[PDB]
């Protein structure tokens, strides 16, 4: 463990340990059974080139599948050339049933499949459970901790930023709405994106299939097989491989999704920096650095790293296939790892966090120059030409402060209603927010 | 012209010309007149602010959008935020022109309650959306429709596959026109359906300016009917001072994957070419490259260097905006140019393309060791145990041909029925090509 040279192996093993369910040697052996041996179950249930076994027969069958334990792994291993050794295991454990049943169908083990047939639907298989069950789910966790922080501060005043410097009012549960709209929309995008596969074998056309079987449609047994069996969409056309494309759009989809949380970790960052949060060191007892999102940040970038390679690499295949895509088909594991270590730091790191009021209203009151638009626009609405202009010239040479602001009120804006006076001398910077509050609470509401 | 740095508007200015309409810096001009003049006829339709003008005056006033010349762009480049404002200042001038006490009186509402922001991102938003839909989806659109000429032409034409560059089980040309056919399909529903979106909600995203102008107005429902009324577009409503751009993001990541397929082919071409099996209708009078295809590859990896850089940058803006994001949305043109560029190169290259019909069968009868997997699974379907190894045990130190393939047949399969041997020796490579015809023929329908 210490001697291993990947940190998703090493020093962040437990926060993504869970994922060797779906993406390695382990994951990879079993998933392999599984296919083969209901590629067998189904070649039975069509009585193709054989006649049904028993009913307990394809119990023994299916139990291959089911009961898979280490020392099943473990003898696969031994054996191995790498879904040969898979299927000379499957073919094993049928022969030492001793029912003649299966000693006869032992043969049609992985038959007129190719190797890729095999592997592609144990992906599809690994890389959608995968998804649906640990990567989606933890994206999820982090929208609804975003909404629960939009709704409990959307209210609470906060002086934007643009361009790094002072601009009109927002409120904290407000930007982080913000951010919950985004991820909302990249995990819709995401789940909208079908898992593919193929079975089709040699090179793509049913060659060996058709000289087998000359009056099967292989397109709808396949179809069939890929929908009973796995719950996959079928994908006909394809070379020796499955063209990938699938994969791509998911890392695409997923890449996204890690650069808002990029935003979202920087801003974070930013309003620590700035004092405007706080989280719930060798030399300063009371320094508290936000480093659940700084190392989030960084695993999001090495994330969308392997996604870029994915998506650049894998589209080309010369011809009906070169097989440099194994390899890197083979980190998609690492790539999620990654994601799931970020994703887990994000939702560390927002659990700690808490507003800094006074720290949050001194600052809007030592920003009153942010109360320039509303003015302007209140005296453009009766009239007034220029008024930018006029508040230029007004404050030339002035630090603009709340007595010079409201005394451009009092003297230079005398000629509206004496209503709408009152309500501009009622303005503060941390009373001009908008709608930021009403569009804070309704984050989920408004999608 | 000559003297232009870049080879966009240098040597493949004819290539992507019909691009300046959407992005250049008069296509840019031209459509902030048009989002300035529709806000303001907006404003008029909803009399928010004002009572409508008369039947005349509306049509005075979008007439500003309708007719837009050379001479009016250049009085706004002549009058050049400071970028914006230009607009702001010319709309204005020409209802000060039109001499109508109507317009001279609601002149000052030009540009009222927004930010510059507000108005580029609907003008980008505009000029996108006709851009994908009109140039540049249409261009990807006849590269499918050529494939799928290819795919039913040639859907019956044999052609030895390589695997690992190998030969391997016969496909048809046809075939392998219809894999990308499929491929591009898929791409092209992809990007269609992402909907492009903009938003219109004053400094920093939460109408603080247009709550205090008018109180009691649904700001979210009203931008939602200007955007819609007024360009037919999707309104994201949660933003900062800026739009989010993840929808960008999503429609350059598809064009990117679209890209890689067209890698893909570009390469497969190439290599069929210099393998002899296609024809293209300084010393070397009857050497003929396929340079279209080589074109399109480089500019194909030019314009997915511009959209990994779009989907990796746009999503990070520090706070409420940092200004970075804009030097980078100038290049949108770019990379959209660098595609169409490429996409002109790929259809020049298709309509080129011959089959070598001598030399294509003329391989697969030197290739007859490709008929080693239908003898062994019509050997295993009567019962055959190690197909695999008493073929290779007959190879063993023989260079395999026909003659060797054809008496490995009448000899070790002999034990089949007589009806089957003698349909395993009317096998020839050439008419080992599984489904590969009928998948070709029938692309559009089952892809």
């Amino acid at each position: 463990h210490l001697k291993n040279i990947s940190p998703i192996d090493g020093r962040y093993k437990k926060a993504c340990g869970e994922l060797s369910a779906f993406f390695s040697e382990h994951a990879l052996i079993k998933h392999r059974i599984i296919v083969e041996v209901r590629w067998l179950l189904f070649l039975n249930e069509e009585e193709l080139f054989f006649e049904k076994v028993t009913d307990h027969s394809v119990e023994v069958l299916n139990q291959i599948a089911t009961n898979i334990t280490d020392s099943d792994i473990a003898r696969v291993k031994a054996i191995e050339h790498d879904v040969k050794a898979v299927e000379y295991f499957v073919k094993e454990k049928l022969k030492n049933s001793k029912r003649e049943d299966l000693l006869k169908i032992k043969e049609y083990v992985h038959y007129l499949c190719t190797s890729e047939d095999i592997n592609n639907v144990a992906y599809a298989t690994c890389l959608k459970a995968c998804l649906n069950d640990v990567v989606i789910p933890c994206l999820e966790k982090i929208m609804l901790k975003l909404k629960d922080l939009a709704v409990e501060y959307s209210h609470v005043p906060l002086l934007s930023r643009t361009h790094g410097q002072p601009a009109s009012s927002t409120t904290f549960g407000k930007e982080m709405a913000n951010f919950y709209a985004r991820i909302h929309h990249h995990v819709g995008v995401i789940r909208r994106v079908k898992v593919c596969a193929k079975f089709n074998g040699a090179v793509g056309n049913f060659n060996a299939h058709k000289v087998a079987s000359k009056d099967t449609d292989w397109v709808n047994t396949i179809g069939l097989f890929l929908k009973k069996h796995f719950n996959l969409t079928y994908s006909i056309y394809c070379t020796q491989i499955q063209d990938h494309d699938y994969i791509c759009e998911l890392c695409d989809g997923l890449a996204r999704a890690n650069g808002t949380l990029i935003d979202l970790c920087v801003d974070i960052w930013l309003y620590i920096s700035n004092n405007l949060l706080k989280l719930k060191s060798s030399t300063m007892p009371h320094k508290v650095n936000p480093i659940d999102f700084e190392n989030a940040e960084g695993n999001l970038h090495i994330a969308n790293a392997f996604f870029k390679l994915f998506s650049s690499k894998l589209p080309t295949s010369r011809l009906q296939r070169d097989l440099s895509d194994s390899t890197v088909l083979r980190n998609i594991g690492s790539s999620l790892a990654y994601c799931l270590i970020a994703y887990k730091s994000v939702l560390k790191g927002l659990n700690k966090i808490d507003i800094d009021r006074r720290n949050l209203e001194e600052e809007l009151n030592q920003n009153w120059s942010t109360l320039a638009e509303p003015i302007q626009i209140v005296m453009k609405r009766h009239n007034y030409v220029d008024a930018y202009e006029e508040l230029k010239q007004f404050t030339r040479g002035k630090v603009i402060d709340q007595k010079i602001m409201q005394e451009f009120i009092k003297t230079k804006c005398a000629f509206l209603p004496q209503d709408v006076v009152d309500q501009l001398l009622e303005l503060t910077p941390a009373t001009y927010t908008g709608y930021a509050d009403y569009l804070a609470k309704n984050v989920e509401r408004l999608s």
